[PDB]
């Protein structure tokens, strides 16, 4: 029994969580959630995995995604049903940008729009952008541990031009941000995203950048 | 190994040339149960790979995990790995009222509401199955007195607002998906599934062969519920469907 | 006195069929109802050429559709307000394909639609896909014959990108495949198509093309 | 023989730059009977050509069958005989609630919706008639006393779907031509027709002349039924415009 | 007080003009308006001046659209709105055809719509054309003074493809036509374009072109 | 002199690398007396510009004119000329019902209803504010105890139908815009405005820094009218807050 369709869980298991960190994988689930206090795994289907943890006695949820937009879109919704209003999404990533060095962490403000989900959510003309408050959260979060940040936009596709979009300014490459973004800014839903730096000391970055979202979200709550 | 996702090295499929795709990697052990000398492979994220024995010949099966960015890693690395024929299997809702759970859809073609197409081939081209496949699917089906229906399915990368759903958050729906239900309905399409898009225009536009046969376990246009009991039957008769195909594309 | 607007027929003249030969050229129609019995002219109005025959004693309609989708759109709606629910296309072409030797036989499983009047049933996305049971019916009589036969992809436009079409396996090209098999996969018709190679001898092909369209009504009767 | 469908040489236009095209080639002996020493040259398929004499110069009168790809064949090979003005002649129904049975329609422009032009030039390019030809039409449209209606016309791929017409097989229309109608009668479209978006983009995107004239033998807007008589003096008409259009732009 | 948003003007003070010339600057404006009787500047609010005028005894108003075509729409929409319905375009450009020379002058049958704007009225398959009747007088106004004429097709951007639009006898390009012509043939309003070459002297070629565009306004009163 | 519209020469600008651009040039002196040393520098057209000083540094003050157009052509003259930080200010209307007269909108990107912007970069890119420019004018709303509203704007190419409004000469809006409104509203966008989809996008794709602020004057979801005198004293509200934000970008 669960009131939702793939997650597997129901009303009363986020126990009022509004917030969700929302990575890509299981394993980067349980990372995250063992950085706050009183860490439970709820369930686990496909690629939905559910975690719950507490920050400063607030219960907050932390689910997988998947891949690509359409996993997330599932993920997103459901967890709206749920109660989730806030989601903040973390990952590792590569950079596009000669300036941009392995470590820093990547901030984005508003996504390239190439894949095929947020289409289903507003028209190609409306933007993927992240909202202000989930934004600036995760730049101070940055700062307050002494990240090298940079903020920008990010090219979001389908597949795991090019000279184009670093000729735009754009930041990095990734397949869930455009639907993320377009979803929650045109549903009335906050949502931020932070991506550390791997390639252009991997999991030093991953970790740097886990820490750095769930203080985000510390000041979100 | 040779493939990074699925952990695979090309030595494992001992030669296989055919797979069994299934979406969930939960599935993936019964439907290589049926088969002859069954072994598991390997396992990360929802990528789980089989190997088995179909009439003498290597076979594998191995999940794609949901949507089309997820299919497309998977299929392409099993494409490295040799592999030329891709045979999809599952379970879907239908919406049409003359399909009823437990009737079994065999996909020709598919309607491409979806992206990752679209990075193998311009949206005028057809998501279309093999012949073969289709045919070996369709007198699978026939050979255990199956209730078949063969025609269009409509693929998108969403699972409510693609599919027109307005039980939702919002309960809104964009403009371009608005009434995109009734008019698929009066145009014929069969049901909504959100990885054939991919693996058949990947596969129609690369020189491979894939099709796809699937179980109805419900029918969101019927006011009657499913039976608990008629939908588990219902998923074992598309995986023994699916394999007696695969014997007859070896 | 006609029940339609171009085709100059009588609901009363097809005298029951359900299944329609569509060709391209009069002269086509006229060699097509010559292999079947009791042939004979209906009418005769622009480019729309229409005799009837009986197969196995069920009567059979071959009319012909002129060129490109518009003028096939009109042939084939006409043809369903007077009964025809199944129509199989014979036609002759070329072949892209360095494997396809002249003299084989090409059948349709589906058309990239690079024309405009299939825009006019469904939108792009929507696969122009034949019917499986069309499809079966060809590809048995072309083996029923001996022919050499290739089942595929075709491009359809309406003129009378190169090699990115032949990179993706497409077989031939022409222009009324794209009309038909939409037109009639989004509206209940069940639709199949059928080609010799006459290039990449020529009388023979379109012979053995003629008898594989008329052998296939038959199974489809 | 120096052309594939038309079956002409240049020799038989005997310098002839001027074709009125009319889309029947039942109707091509008429128009050209209207003119000096008329004589048939070819008639393969739809594509009948006559020629005939227009004060002391040769004139050619084409048939270009039924859509758009249809007619690019014929003008373009017509092109390549040296043809460099053409002059579209037919009758058509109106979607105008003031336009009435026997009125004539000169059209200055065309909605593209159709294919085969897209093929000559992009959408955003206007499918616009030569200002000479259409001068030449109105002049000679009004020097017979007749109702002319100078304006655009929506040249559809489709008689059915494409003109919104759900007397039909299936009754419904596709999404995107659902109110199209009414659309374009509310933005001052006069009527529709099938081959003038491909003349009229072809020709002026390649430096030729090309206008259209047509007689009004219906209006579905319109409860009153036409005349059985009213419609072939409507043809006669025409005719007589397009012919005495051509005069003054030899 | 005004009947309008943004022209500052009232129905009272066209004095009943139902035409209305429409150059993109104030400068253009005077210079129109002095050409004819009892000229008198009405009003000036942002990018629009508007002055009235009176030619064979008739008001006639003169007003400027500002730059590009979304300061058209509002400038066209407003004069409408005041019972314009007839408006000509005057203005200068450059040639992109060699057998075009300096201070001949273009007539526009009909624009490409390679702007924004002009999709806010009509879908792009519609054409930008002119009146027929506008473009007469634009014709006969020209030859009346004998300036060499050069009657097509102008090609209409946001901008301030080429060899392209040439090879398709493109005359020459601008901002505003796709905008005013889509706008007019799509809503029953009477536009017209005129421009004189200036570039492929200057001032003479703005004077004739000005006084072909009021001459061509007494032929459409 | 160095531009031409603008009628500048970068020795005018004294260095300065921040301006900001409303749309009305009766606008800049006002703007522009906030600060310390105000001069003219320039007016052509609606390009006014003026020089100011703020805290020691140079300013810029420069009028867009209405429209994409108008305004890419007053942006790239100004980057041309060393500006390399825009700050967007005006007045506007708003869309949603909580939204009141007198509160101020801070704009994080916003929907792409023009031309202009394409000219820059695919519509797929964002036209995303800039994170400081965003930051500074929030936190400048908030040191006056402004009520603000942080969210999407549509930028629209026509002040009427692409802002759907009947209350025009037709009467009409084509089909691309019938019933936009009511969705941008449920998406959650704050107001309409016409120039902030060239500005940001240019701005975002060519290393540039963008923001904007306005204050809301009107609301046509409401049925009360705005008073006369809280609409003079928002426009005041809003210059002031531009400048501060400026401060903190110096």
């Amino acid at each position: 029994k669960s009131d939702v369709f793939h997650l597997g869980l129901t009303k009363n298991d986020l126990q009022g969580a509004t917030l969700a960190i929302v990575p890509g994988d299981p394993d980067r689930v349980e990372k995250i959630a063992a950085l706050m206090d009183k860490p439970v795994k709820l369930a686990s289907h496909r690629e939905f995995t559910t975690w719950r943890a507490e920050l400063d006695g607030k219960p907050v949820i932390v689910c997988s995604t998947g891949i690509g937009g359409p996993s997330t879109s599932i993920a997103v919704e459901e967890l709206a049903q749920l109660g989730i209003r806030t989601f903040l999404r973390i990952g590792t990533t590569g950079a596009i940008q000669p300036h941009i060095n392995v470590g820093d962490v990547l901030v984005t403000t508003a996504s390239v729009r190439l894949d095929g989900a947020s289409l289903h959510f507003a028209p190609l003309e409306f933007p993927a952008v992240a909202d202000f408050e989930c934004t600036t959260a995760l730049v101070e979060a940055a700062k307050s541990i002494g990240a090298t940040t940079h903020v920008g936009v990010t090219a979001s596709s389908d597949t795991f031009s090019m000279e184009e979009w670093q000729a735009m300014g754009v930041m990095n490459y990734e397949m869930e941000s455009a639907t993320l973004l377009t979803m929650c800014a045109s549903q009335g839903l906050r949502a931020g995203m932070v991506a550390g730096v791997i390639v252009n000391t991997m999991k030093q970055t991953e970790s740097h950048a886990v820490k750095i979202v769930v203080e985000a979200a510390r000041r979100l709550l």
